[PDB]
């Protein structure tokens, strides 16, 4: 009947026939091809020990990523830079240049933010330093912001500690781009990092910034903040969250992060924090911006009503779907389904070309 766990409850990856093969051999060293156990952690847990649990977290999947990026031979062709900037609260943000080697002029501009729930995981990482020279690769200069995470390493900064590393960094990557061979400028990342790729046009247009931003690319958007209400209460309103939910990642464990980038939830209707929340007040007049969903993705759903507000809105949006893509398949899966990777890389290189100041 129904698909994934609306049909049945116990569907995982692997016994979902609509899931991408080779992704579900690509996570099965580490045991994710099954649903993880229910999290041991809810989201009224002492704010120590969510913590704690989140910093675990990260220097597990840190590990995962590092193993899913090794063995691949480094793209070849690209320059490196690291600055240092100074954020609002005195912090030193980092930011990570890529550019092809010997580039003749200005190329299309992509600010990147990381995903990692707003709560974990570095710029500075494997997977993101490989998606990074990627777009590099295709003619482009990607600029990776090291902004205050929520929790692990980089943390503990609640919200809008990153969001406002952004808009700086933002900000002083918008001031250079003749030095910075930049063209036009495009603000791009996944899951949580698509999160806080929507709140930055959104904050952007508010404080009369958009001419800092051309263009606006969100991967698997993480952007509800809806993962801590009830399986009824959840597929009521967005099904994906219960089809394919534990699919990579889970409702549990984010409503926990939830909680961490917010802790007591005064922004959890706030669209800053979770972009789903947008009125049309706060979408009217943004740039052209692009949608991409992944079939399997529990966040599947929000980030397609999230297209029909902008388009509501009159902005200048398009959408596409990953078929058979788990949460940010296309990113994760370099060796494996190297087509999947690529073909979102093109897409993102074929909007930023597309766009004029
Ligand atoms: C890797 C990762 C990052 C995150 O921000 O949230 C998650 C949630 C999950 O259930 C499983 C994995 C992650």
């Amino acid at each position: 009947r129904r698909p994934g766990r609306l049909g049945d409850p116990d569907r995982c990856l692997r016994t979902d026939p609509r899931t991408d093969p080779r992704t579900v051999e690509a996570l099965a060293p580490f045991g994710l091809d099954v649903n993880a156990a229910p999290a041991p952690i809810g989201p009224d847990a002492p704010r120590e020990q969510q913590l704690e649990y989140a910093m675990g977290a990260e220097a597990a999947f840190e590990g995962v990523f590092a193993a899913l990026m090794d063995g691949l031979d480094p793209v070849p062709g690209i320059e490196r830079r690291t600055e240092t900037i100074s954020g609002p609260a005195g912090n030193e943000i980092k930011l990570y240049v890529h550019r092809p080697a010997g580039a003749v002029g200005p190329l299309p501009g992509i600010f990147h933010i990381h995903g990692g729930g707003m709560v974990i995981l570095q710029a500075a990482g494997p997977v993101y330093v490989r998606f990074r020279d990627e777009l590099a690769a295709t003619g482009t200069v990607v600029v990776g912001v090291e902004y205050r995470n929520g929790a692990g390493v980089l943390g503990p900064h609640p919200f809008p500690a990153g969001l406002h590393d952004c808009a700086v960094a933002l900000d002083w990557v918008h001031a250079r781009r003749a030095e910075l061979g930049i063209s036009t400028l495009t603000v791009a990342g996944e899951s949580g990092g698509g999160n806080l790729t929507l709140a930055t046009a959104i904050r952007a247009k508010r404080e009369g910034r958009l001419d800092a931003i051309d263009g606006v690319y969100a991967l698997v958007p993480y952007i509800s903040g809806m993962y801590g209400r009830s399986r009824e209460e959840r597929e009521a309103e967005l099904p994906s969250l219960v089809e394919c939910d534990g699919y990579f990642i889970s409702c549990d464990l984010c409503a926990v992060f939830v909680e961490v980038y917010d802790p007591g939830t005064a922004h959890l209707t706030d669209p800053l924090a979770w972009p789903y929340h947008a009125a049309r007040e706060d979408l009217v007049g943004l740039p052209p911006h692009v949608i991409s969903v992944n079939e399997v993705d529990p966040l599947r759903d929000e980030g397609l009503a999230y297209y029909r507000k902008l388009v509501e809105a009159g902005v200048e949006a398009r959408s596409r779907v990953v078929p058979g893509a788990c949460h940010a398949a296309d990113m994760m899966f370099r060796k494996a389904a190297p087509d999947m990777y690529e073909a979102t890389v093109q897409d993102i290189h074929d909007f930023v070309t597309s766009l004029h100041r």
